[PDB]
């Protein structure tokens, strides 16, 4: 049983304090990867297209819970020609996954107000309302990662480019989708220079959508559509604390 | 040309907040273009410590918005002693020379064992003869001071003192702290098992190094500031944490 470490970073400008969120990252690693990983997070925060931070934290801590290893979701890339086509597709896919249309519309009305949320919003498909009480902080999924070497192999097989963005997103989405209360996830970047997003779920897998907004805009989105009776805090604790490594099995081909 | 405060702390068996053992701490004050090197120096300092390997560490940077003040290091004298009991006695003599009363010194020495787990400094009020800050195990952590290596190395050459980073860090801290008009004296020795030199610092005597202050292999250090002031302790804590200082020595 190898010991793993959670390594987290966040960065902002104009303070920590009301600042603009610039970058966030999370990694899960053995101890001999610490120097490289702390540097990868530092650099990710310092070279961000949302601007240069005046505040950054980086932390590591031993994880005591035993690590679980899962397969990435099956990926499909939907090529679209503009953001409106993408968004419409996204809403079709959410519906097919099981989110009712009226819940989807209600959430889409609120997505603009959630632009500044630094993690994810949790949206209850029973009440048709936001379920977490974290406000601008959002719920930040942590303690997931995907050893690069296995990711590069996966991307080669999948005919998807071996970009860090995709490794991070797919690791997140896979951890999130595994959770029995999560029906679906809608995501696109708050970076001005990346317009691909996705909808994920247990059935459809990870459905990339190649245009979800316009170049140059900084309004991203991360919403988890939740179907659960249980207390939201239990779900939040799972998302924040349950350690996941992604390992794609070439062999299962 | 804006400066950044870069701070680190590390502990084992948890964060310090959960009751982990403090391993290492550091603070630097740097232009933005030195950030990578500095974050790497702090990471490495935390990971290679003689008190053991951390399982928790935080590193943070923020822009400093107060103006930087540049000062001289204190004058340094090295007192050679044969053993830790001789050094401790000398330290008490020097605290008294610096203006601390014997009764306050004894009361502090009674409490020093209690403060072994404090990760920063204890503030000791000479008017009450008791601890003054309410930070408990966190202590007060002096930050936002630093000393460009090139100038420090010149200083160490001139001073016939080795150019060790421990000394640079300590003398930078002690100079910032002694400048504060409400600090009468500082008493220090290391919590590192493999370093037994400590010091007493003040405005009259400068930085008085004492070559043995404890036994090799012990992990009980000490950092106490003796306070004689008219203000509330929160103001002094804010001064020590926030006032940015660079050391620049120039010969006489
Ligand atoms: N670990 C996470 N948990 C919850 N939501 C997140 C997480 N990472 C990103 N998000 C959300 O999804 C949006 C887009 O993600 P992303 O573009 O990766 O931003 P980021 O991870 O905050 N910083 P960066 O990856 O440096 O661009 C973010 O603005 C958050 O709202
Ligand atoms: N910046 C500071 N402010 C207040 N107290 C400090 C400061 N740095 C160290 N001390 C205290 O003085 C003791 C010895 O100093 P030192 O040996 O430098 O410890 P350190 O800075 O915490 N870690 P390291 O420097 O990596 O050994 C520490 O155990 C602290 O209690
Ligand atoms: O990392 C980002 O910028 C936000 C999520 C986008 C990743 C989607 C992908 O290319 O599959
Ligand atoms: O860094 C430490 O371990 C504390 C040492 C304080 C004395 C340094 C010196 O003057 O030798
Ligand atoms: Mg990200
Ligand atoms: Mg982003
Ligand atoms: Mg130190
Ligand atoms: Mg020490």
């Amino acid at each position: 049983e190898e010991t793993f470490y959670s390594v987290r970073m966040r960065a902002s400008m104009n303070g920590s304090d009301g600042g603009k969120h610039i970058s966030g990252g999370e990694r899960l690693i053995p101890f001999h990867e610490m120097k490289h990983t702390v540097n990868a997070l530092l650099e990710k925060g310092l070279s961000h297209s949302r601007g240069k931070p005046d505040f950054m934290q980086i932390q590591f801590e031993e994880v005591h819970e035993s690590i679980k290893t899962i397969q990435p979701l099956p990926v499909h890339t939907n090529e679209v020609s503009c953001p409106e086509e993408g968004q419409k597709l996204a809403r079709l896919l959410l519906e097919k996954e099981g989110v009712s249309r009226d819940v989807i519309e209600k959430a889409y009305e609120q997505i603009p107000e959630w632009s500044d949320v630094r993690g994810a919003v949790l949206f209850d498909i029973h009440t048709g309302k936001r379920m977490d009480q974290t406000k601008e902080k959002g719920v930040r999924v942590s303690r997931m990662d995907w050893p690069d070497a296995n990711f590069e192999k996966w991307a080669l097989h999948s005919h998807v480019p071996a970009h860090s963005r995709i490794k991070e997103a797919l690791a997140l989405a896979s951890k999130v989708s595994r959770h029995p209360a999560v029906v679906a996830e809608l995501c696109w970047s708050d970076d001005p220079d990346y317009i691909t997003g996705y909808v994920a779920g247990k059935k459809m897998g990870y459905q990339r959508i190649t245009a979800m907004k316009e170049y140059g805009t900084e309004e991203g989105c991360r919403v988890f559509f939740i179907d659960g009776s249980n207390d939201v805090n239990t779900y939040i604790h799972d998302l924040e604390k349950q350690p996941i490594l992604i390992e794609w099995e070439e062999d299962h081909d």
